C-alpha cells in the first residue's frame, strides 16, 4: 500500500510510486528520476501514463522496455497541463534526467515535490522566484548538521589533480572508477579529459550513458577497454581483490591501479579536509574515497527551505524512525523561528 507521502492531494497523482500495484484513484503516476529505489516495480508491462523528463523517459524505453505509448516527457521550466491540473517540471540538480515537480492545485494550494535534489542558490532564480508554495515535500537524506561535504567543484580539482599527478609519474598506471546508478558522470569524465582519453566501459554501462542527452558523448567514451587508460567498473569490484583481478586481464599493459569510489558523505568527513584525504594502499594498488554528493548538505537544505518560507514540509526520506521523524520536525522549527516566517 501507497504511503501518504506519495500522494499528491487534490489529484489523481503520484509521485515515485510504481511498487504498489494499482494505486487507487491515481490516473498520472511521476517519475523524479531513473533511481532503482524510485523506479522500483516500473517494468514492460507497465499500461499506465508515467510522467517525466526526457532523460528519464529514454531510460525506461531502452533499459526497462516500457512501451513508447505510455511515456510522457516533458519539457523542463515551461507550464504544462496534465489531466487538468498545471505543472512544472524544474532541475533537481541531482543525476541526468532527474527534476522537481511544482503542481499547481484546483484549488489554488502549491505544491513543491523535491524529488532527490542537491539545493542550490540559482534555484532562487528559477520559476520558483514567481510565487507561493504552501506544501514542500523534502529530500531530507542529510538533515542534520554533522553532515558537512565540499562543493562538487573541489571534489572534481582534487579527482584531476590525483590523477594527473599519477600517471605522468606512471604512463603505465591504470585509472578505474567505480559506479552502480546513473548520476556523478562529471567524475570520471573529467579524470579522462585531463588524460587524453576515452572512458572505457562494459556494453550495458554504455548503453545507459547513450540515453543521457550529454553533448559530443560519443568523442568521450568507448566499449574498447584496451584503448582507453580510464575504466568503468562496478561499485562492488572496487577493492584490492576485485582490482588484482581487473590489472590481470590487461594483459602487461599496466602496473599500477589508482582507483575512486565516489560515495556520499563519509564520517571520514567530521575530521578531513578534501585536500587531506589519503588513499588506502596494497602494493601497486591505491583506492581513494571521495565524497561527492549529489543530495543539499545541511545548510544547503537549510538556505533553500528559509528562502521559500513553505507553510508545510513533508519529509520523503529518513521517515521510517520516530528518532529521525523529531529530530527534522526540530529543525525545522528552528528554521522558521530564526527567519520569522
Ligand atoms: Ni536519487
Amino acid at each position: 500500500t501507497c504511503p501518504f507521502y506519495k500522494k499528491i492531494p487534490g489529484t489523481g497523482f503520484t509521485v515515485d510510486a510504481f511498487q504498489y500495484g494499482v494505486v487507487e484513484g491515481c490516473t498520472a503516476y511521476f517519475l523524479t528520476h531513473f533511481h532503482s529505489d524510485h523506479y522500483a516495480g516500473l517494468s514492460k508491462h507497465f499500461t499506465f501514463p508515467v510522467y517525466c523528463s526526457e532523460i528519464t523517459g529514454n531510460l525506461l524505453k531502452n533499459k526497462l522496455h516500457v512501451q513508447e505509448q505510455y511515456i510522457h516527457p516533458l519539457p523542463l521550466d515551461t507550464e504544462c497541463i496534465v489531466n487538468g491540473v498545471k505543472v512544472v517540471l524544474l532541475d533537481a540538480n541531482h543525476c541526468p534526467g532527474a527534476v522537481m515537480i511544482l503542481f499547481y492545485l484546483p484549488n489554488g494550494t502549491v505544491i513543491l515535490h523535491t524529488g532527490d535534489f542537491r539545493a542550490d542558490p540559482s534555484m532562487e532564480r528559477s520559476l520558483l522566484a514567481d510565487q507561493k508554495v504552501h506544501m514542500l515535500y523534502l529530500d531530507t537524506t542529510y538533515c542534520s548538521p554533522e553532515y558537512t561535504f565540499p562543493s562538487q567543484q573541489e571534489v572534481i580539482r582534487f579527482a584531476i589533480n590525483t590523477a594527473f599527478e599519477a600517471v605522468t609519474l606512471n604512463p603505465h598506471a591504470l585509472v578505474v572508477c567505480g559506479t552502480y546508478s546513473i548520476g556523478k558522470e562529471k567524475v570520471f569524465l573529467a579524470i579522462a579529459d585531463v588524460l587524453g582519453s576515452k572512458v572505457g566501459m562494459s556494453q550495458e554501462k554504455y548503453k545507459t550513458l547513450q540515453c543521457l542527452n550529454i553533448p559530443e558523448i560519443n568523442s568521450l567514451i568507448t566499449t574498447d577497454m584496451c584503448s582507453s587508460l580510464v575504466h568503468l567498473l562496478p561499485m562492488m569490484q572496487i577493492n584490492f581483490k576485485g582490482l588484482q583481478s581487473h590489472l590481470k586481464k590487461c594483459g602487461g599493459k599496466y602496473n599500477q591501479i589508482l582507483a575512486f569510489r565516489p560515495t556520499g558523505w563519509t564520517h571520514s568527513n567530521k575530521f578531513t579536509r578534501i585536500a587531506d584525504v589519503i588513499p588506502q594502499t596494497k602494493g601497486n594498488i591505491s583506492i581513494y574515497g571521495i565524497p561527492y554528493s549529489e543530495h543539499s548538505s545541511y545548510l544547503e537544505m537549510k538556505r533553500f527551505v528559509q528562502w521559500l518560507k513553505p507553510q508545510k514540509i513533508i519529509p520523503t526520506v529518513n521517515v521510517g524512525t520516530w528518532k529521525s521523524r523529531s529530530t527534522m520536525e526540530k529543525y525545522f522549527r528552528e528554521w522558521k523561528l530564526e527567519a520569522g516566517y
